[PDB]
């Protein structure tokens, strides 16, 4: 069902599913409201950011 | 002196400069801000945003 996930430094996580949606989830693995317009990065040090439900990557 | 440009479907365009600067520019040519906070489509397709002066782009 889930075609990527951004493993955050956080310990929380985003899933991209097959059919677009997207989903976010606490350390905890319990689900989360993805916030836009804010700066994430992951464990493998990758900075990415939400709007308008799509995900956009530190060129 | 100009060491990226993004060419977007409005007509404008985006510069980096190889200083770290960071431009618009409009269909006339006239230097502007960078937007910050706004989703740009670039003539090839891509989405770009820039956020705190990075650029992230559409993954
Ligand atoms: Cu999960
Ligand atoms: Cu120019």
């Amino acid at each position: 069902n889930v075609v990527k996930t951004y493993d955050l430094q956080d310990g929380s996580k985003v899933h991209v599913f097959k059919d677009g949606k997207m989903g976010m989830e606490n350390k905890f693995g319990k689900s989360m409201n993805m916030p836009e317009g804010k700066v994430m990065e992951t464990r493998d040090g990758t900075k990415i950011i939400m709007k308008g439900n799509e995900i956009f990557r530190l060129d």
